């Protein structure tokens, strides 16, 4: 007659690795790394993404004539470019901080196109011939909406001086640019000045922009440049352009309100209706877990970016080295117990008190783990130019540094934890064992199989009482003896 | 009679938390984490700071006429600037590369202003109308003093040519300025000359500077700008100028020493008479603690900056089995012994024990915070409103460390206060295991943490078994007749 | 007579730390700091460095005539410099966007010098007069190989109208250049035309520059410039030049391919015909460990740089429990028994324990090792004078990493070292209680992990305690007549 401690078991094919151990098989397991994502692209905590299709931010904001999507989105959360967008910049030419200016327009509280100066205010110049085939509408010559090119009316273009003083209350994006001339007779054929130039003046811009006529390459079918820039015209202020020529003058501008920052995410998913705290260009995740192996390119709350395919914690106990040779299937009630061997019957019999101990435990140290990296910001990937690939560098550096940190630091916390989980199961078991015994240590014989051989017939009620500690060695003292000598 | 295993108590309300369990309430602890700040301004590593009161670096160097209060430190630590500086430039312009002169001058070993090029170097010229209204001594019209404002001289502006070797074996800080005007006439009236010009030539320099002639919208009353341009003159180089008007030539210079760099603190902080290897706008941090939660900008040797309210480590042992028993009785050391017999009763503490866990935990808190080796280091922000991608690597940057050092921080703490309450509790079995080999059967084990004496222990015989000095043979005969 | 628990012990006077005790002398150990390196440049995975022996990325590209080893490496890893080049720009000037065009060079899959302007494309301007002291070669006036300083011919200076469209399959970066005349006497004699311009433009380069003709200080004896300007003509695109004079034309430009990048560094290391993963400027390291305390500046798959002298993980057994002592007799295992009867005295190790440690702690190191990401491509990169700022970020970036991987490193081996310890403390331990079963009441516990046998046991009958065959009814009166 014998009664044993022991350990659950179950079916579980789950593997954890360990710091001193590999592929221990556990019954339960919970991995803390999120691998899904829904696939479409989603709102970031409420706002909707200002996505861009096939059309780039100087397109849009230009008014290219292929670009037809709304410009009436009146807040985004973030910009989703195509990469290698088809529609911008349809007449040769440049936007200067190009960069930046994305940068600002990533998150946008407010966004209203108003018209600044109307093309009424052109009376001495032509409004209707500032048009080329390179911006075509419907197969014919156009070209940017929000911007006006202007060129000579009989055979003169009087020196323009104009002003807008921002009564909005609200800031403005105002872009202006300068055509760049293929030749001198390009030059007396749209404008009639030789030597040209403008001038644009806030209270913190000084320009002045010469043209630069000389020989190019032809893009888009035309060997002549325009090029764009713009600023940010403050509550009461007024710019002042002065012009002999080569001026494609603003008519429409841009309120902007702008409060908090964002990144342009460069992707091709479909806007799902859906909302996230958490935006990769493949897909959205929802997810309390600390890590995460999706994208690097993640915008808002979201989790950790490790190298790992896995992080296997250890929720439970072994499957099947110790005093204990194996595990109870049988068991169905706890992690710890007790089995009964007597004439009555023999049985398994949990211990809770001890299991639920347990449960609790190793269920806090994953929450712990989970948790205490609410330390999730609002975060974004980023954009440099072609001359500015050492900055770019340094992003990678920072980026792949920050990854390599938390891949070791994470896989080994694993390692090193489940190790602490499961010899914590150990120590339990053996403090039930130990309990058990300095109980009975006379009536029984401490075999080391996690079985004592209980030299006195225990019924089923002494069981009960061995599980609650209330075994009286005098009661049942003489009947082991007699087995002893 | 019987003898008792167990642990001290005490009045602590003190709680830690461990990885698999929360407010686990401790006799004694150890928060790693500092929240108090000097509360002024100190001085870093024995340098006292440029606090510039109400005053830019543009407008203290180029000398703003209400910005003079700060002519004469001769070194300097850190730049100490308000949030919205209320003097600056008075006349609007620009400081060419400004960030980057502040960042040259936020540490500096020897700063000096000399006359390089005097006032009489500038005959057939005019050096006593070039005053503003923007610029203002005592209400009346003036201008910045460290550089000039050369205008006509009998209706004629000659073109100047004029050069300055260095010879003073330190660097100089040379400025100087272009005047924008805005029409032709205010041109003609300042600088005869309708078509201007100013070429700036070193070693490393190469110079044109026209200037923009239009309309612009009016700041400090004036709608023309003044935009300034500086460069490092190296110990035995000449700067050469030539200009035909519109030159604001530079009077002043400054003598540069720099061995170091350091940061502009945006602070109003009012200077302590103190000194500080950790400096944050706010106050002025001396912990030698790892962790810290004052500010992010930081200035100097520094705690790592975590979001942690509170980082406590468990350095005692009031909780977290089969001794589950916490003597309050117990005064003089973690682990004990309990006497109980017909002499009397008794607490008694094992030394050996208690001090070989106490010089345990006190290392375990000091490796901790002995390891950290913090390095030097600035973190103040330095980028313009066209640098704003930079300002974003910089924030992703130490907010990214800020991620990694709290979730780390917070864990190690979780941890090692699992590892140090258990070692609490092997370390009372052990005593307890000690005490049970002695008596192999000449007494009971209760399985309270205590063991019933079956012979009769006195006072001496307890010290037996504090000392391991117990005789088995000598009441072994009759603890055996006890037994039936 | 008596059987024992113990372990192993040697000469080995390596000493470890763990988070509770400090300088503990350990029987076997392992540093996972990499401290060792091979002290020459070697290939990076199987690339060559580009070598520019005193010559800087512009006096190669440019044909400085000293510099002007023409290119045997198709291709490169990284390029070496000097600290101090001593060549670079003969004659006084600068290269435009030269530390990206360095970046850009850093790497090159492909480098291929071409014809792209032949001399006899100038038939009405002279190829030959364009000379200087300033670049010299074999005691006469030379100037840079791979371009073409135009001056007039016969008072004439007709203006230059040029294209190159590339037709090469392959992007070209093409260098011209603009030379900056003092005076307008020079102007007129090297070339005629006293106002000039250079027109440049591709497909996404407009380009417009004019002299700038100053006073400037002297550098290698002129005091002119020449500032050099660059592009990549995309594989169908073609350059159109247009100068009316002060015109450096090219005449031959490189094929770029460019699949990579990898910093510029600087070292005087020779050449040591190897190939590594990772570079130092120092050495070349061959490591699979995760930390190195060599040079900051690395290339390749490196490991992580940090401030430790040494990372010492603990593998061995002494001086961790109360079954302390180590037998330097007991070799052959780790965990083991000595036995002491009539017969004589020797020690037997536990093979199966001693081998599960061993594995163990083998896998607790390796773990260590392995869990490493093996970084990536590395770089230790480079800003010029007006970019300190971002070396500021740079440097709080390489610096913070420091401080995370330092702290990270130490504890780790501090932490897992005492687990190290305990671990075989408790496995010790177990093997003290496999004995005591199979003893029961046949032996007594002395206390110091040493079993007294009551009875009398042979050489065999220790053997069978050790094979956990031990007959307790074989000798179980006697032990009861020895228990008087
Ligand atoms: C653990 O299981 C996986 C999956 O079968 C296997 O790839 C790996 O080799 C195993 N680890 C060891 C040490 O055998
Ligand atoms: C711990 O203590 C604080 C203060 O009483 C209490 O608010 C908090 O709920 C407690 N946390 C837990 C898990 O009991
Ligand atoms: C624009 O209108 C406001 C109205 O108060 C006026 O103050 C201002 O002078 C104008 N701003 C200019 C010319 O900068
Ligand atoms: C400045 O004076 C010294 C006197 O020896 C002279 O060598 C040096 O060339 C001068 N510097 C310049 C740029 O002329
Ligand atoms: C130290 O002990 C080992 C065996 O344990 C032996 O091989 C080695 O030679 C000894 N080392 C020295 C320096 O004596
Ligand atoms: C540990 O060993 C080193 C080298 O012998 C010694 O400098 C140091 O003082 C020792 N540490 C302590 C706490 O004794
Ligand atoms: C260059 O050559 C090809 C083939 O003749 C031609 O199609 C292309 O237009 C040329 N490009 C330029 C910019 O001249």
């Amino acid at each position: 007659d014998q009664i044993c401690i022991g350990y659950h078991a179950n079916n579980s094919t789950e593997q954890v690795d360990t710091i001193m151990e590999k592929n221990v098989t556990v019954t339960h397991a919970q991995d803390i790394l999120e691998k899904t994502h829904n696939g479409k692209l989603c709102d970031l905590n409420g706002v909707k993404p200002l996505i861009l299709k096939d059309c780039s931010v100087a397109g849009w904001l230009l008014g290219n004539p292929m670009c037809d999507e709304f410009i009436r989105v009146p807040e985004w959360s973030y910009i989703v470019e195509r990469a290698n967008p088809a529609n911008d910049l349809c007449y040769p030419g440049s936007l200067n901080d190009y960069e930046e200016l994305k940068h600002l327009l990533s998150r946008i509280n407010h966004f209203e196109k108003i018209l600044i100066i109307p093309k009424s205010s052109w009376p001495n110049h032509e409004t209707s011939l500032g048009v080329s085939a390179a911006c075509p509408y419907q197969g014919a010559p156009s070209f940017f909406r929000n911007v006006v090119w202007l060129i000579k009316k009989n055979d003169a273009y009087p020196t323009i001086k104009i002003s807008y003083n921002n009564t909005n209350r609200e800031d403005l994006l105002i872009l202006w640019g300068i055509h760049h001339s293929n030749n001198a007779e390009e030059q007396t054929n749209l404008y009639k000045n030789p030597t040209t130039y403008i001038s644009v003046g806030t209270s913190t811009l000084n320009q002045r922009l010469v043209p630069k006529i000389a020989t190019r390459s032809q893009v888009n079918g035309q060997r002549g440049r325009m090029d764009f820039f713009w600023t940010i015209l403050k509550p009461d202020d007024a710019i002042h352009f002065e012009s002999n020529g080569n001026f494609i003058a603003p008519e429409y501008a841009y309120k902007i309100v702008k409060k908090g920052d964002s990144t342009i995410m460069k992707s091709g998913v479909e806007y799902g209706h859906c909302n996230t705290k958490c935006q990769t260009p493949v897909g959205a995740i929802n997810s309390s877990m600390p890590f995460h192996n999706i994208h690097p390119l993640t915008i808002g709350e979201c989790p950790k970016y490790v190298k790992s395919n896995k992080l296997v914690l250890a929720t439970g106990l072994r499957n099947s080295a110790g005093f204990i040779e194996g595990g109870w299937q049988g068991m169905v009630d706890g992690w710890y117990g007790y089995h009964h061997s007597n004439e009555q019957g023999s049985g398994y019999a949990a211990d809770k008190e001890s299991t639920q101990k347990a449960i609790d435990g190793v269920t806090n140290k994953v929450n712990s783990i989970i948790d205490k990296m609410n330390t999730q910001f609002e975060a974004v990937g980023r954009e440099f130019n072609n001359l500015e690939r050492r900055i770019e560098n340094l992003n990678k550096k920072m980026e792949d540094g920050f990854l390599d940190v938390w891949t070791y630091n994470a896989e080994l916390l694993v390692l090193m934890e489940n190790e602490r989980t499961l010899d914590f199961h150990d120590s339990n078991v053996k403090n039930l064992y130990d309990k058990v015994r300095l109980q009975l240590r006379d009536n029984a014989k401490e075999l080391g199989n996690g079985c004592f051989e209980f030299y006195h017939k225990c019924d089923n009620e002494c069981m009960e009482s061995v599980r609650n500690g209330t075994y009286d060695y005098p009661q049942y003292s003489e009947e082991a003896r007699l087995k002893r000598e």
